[PDB]
DNA sequence: AGCGTACTAGTACGCT
DNA sequence: AGCGTACTAGTACGCT
């Protein structure tokens, strides 16, 4: 929400600006000040609403628990899950087949 | 946005949760693979505020101009000033003297 | 409001002031000058917004009523029930605990 | 700034909610919970503001240093002293001569 | 359906 | 005079 104007006309600015903010996380990574970072720049609330998305996306690719069942686990809306479920079907193949590594 | 608890109870799973994520995107950077996880698991909007924050932080450390000055540079309310002003006074000397290397 | 400098340079001094202030209080309490003591030292409006808060804090641990309302309740923005939620989760967990109590 | 009525109608709601906060720090000291107490119930900006304001007051009631060396030493306006000095004026006799005591 | 929270709008006020 | 920041107004959006 930042007045949603759809306006390929500056949804621009706003996408620069995201990728310097990926790259300073890069070198957060690096030096180690990552988290602290993270916490100056994300909110309590979306460091948590990223917790619930990574164990989704975990155990929905994990395939083990229908999604009623995560949905119990996690105390989540069957929406949000739903959510990883659409987002992960546009995951690029490379993207989806690292993450079957790492995460299970 | 998670039933909003400052339950002592399990801000710790949901914080291992988030940790799970920290960890996870620590590897896709180093895979390369960052950039498309960061669109699987943010939303448009979360990496557009994402770049405001970065701007703010970065303006804030930088001094060169007054909080209305960067309001208006940014399109941002004076509030959005306010909360990364705050939230940088909370930050590790650590991070803020990193922050003004990189950042400046 | 006094010169926002985040500098690790002096932010000891007024924090060592602030502590004076802390102490000064102390002894107010127990000796039964804190009223005028504090009707001294904060302007009408600091000691209201106070009052605000507290209903704020109170009222988000006991949990009973939905933001919206709380908001209705007291008049107050969003924005305001917002700070303190989010400094609620940032208190230690005594603190929270003990809040719980005398003020439920 | 609570939007400003000056109202006799209801800046009383706004009064007996400031006792309760004048309350509830009472027993905060008496627990030695008032420090997290007041990181939770103040700004990082009003606690400075306070520093700097017992400054002004012990100074002043001190009497030995001229308001201008005082604006100098605290990195104060001249308006703040002045504030401190007013205020002063209008406190009970049995405050002021508490303390000269207690902060001189 | 309801709810928590980050945001743009634009104020007041304490400060230097 | 200028500036930082807490506030009431009321939005969008991720969540359960
Ligand atoms: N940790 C900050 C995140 C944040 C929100 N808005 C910002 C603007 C700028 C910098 C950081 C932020 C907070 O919880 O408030
Ligand atoms: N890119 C996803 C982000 C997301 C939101 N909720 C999620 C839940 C799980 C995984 C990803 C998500 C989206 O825009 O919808
Ligand atoms: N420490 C809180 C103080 C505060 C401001 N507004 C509040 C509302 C409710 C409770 C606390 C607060 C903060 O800096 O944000
Ligand atoms: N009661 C004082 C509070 C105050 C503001 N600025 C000060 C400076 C010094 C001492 C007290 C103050 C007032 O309303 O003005």
């Amino acid at each position: 929400a930042q007045q949603s104007p759809y306006s390929a006309a500056m949804a621009e600015q706003r996408h620069e600006e995201w990728l310097r903010f990926v790259d300073l996380l890069k070198n957060a990574y690096q030096n180690d000040l990552h988290l602290p970072l993270l916490n100056l720049m994300l909110t309590p609330d979306e460091r948590e609403a990223l917790g619930t998305r990574v164990r989704i996306v975990e155990e929905l690719l994990r395939g083990e628990m229908s999604q009623r069942e995560l949905k119990n686990e996690l105390g989540a809306g069957i929406a949000t899950i739903t959510r990883g479920s659409n987002s992960l079907k546009a995951a690029p193949v490379e993207l989806r087949q690292w993450l079957e590594e790492v995460l299970l």
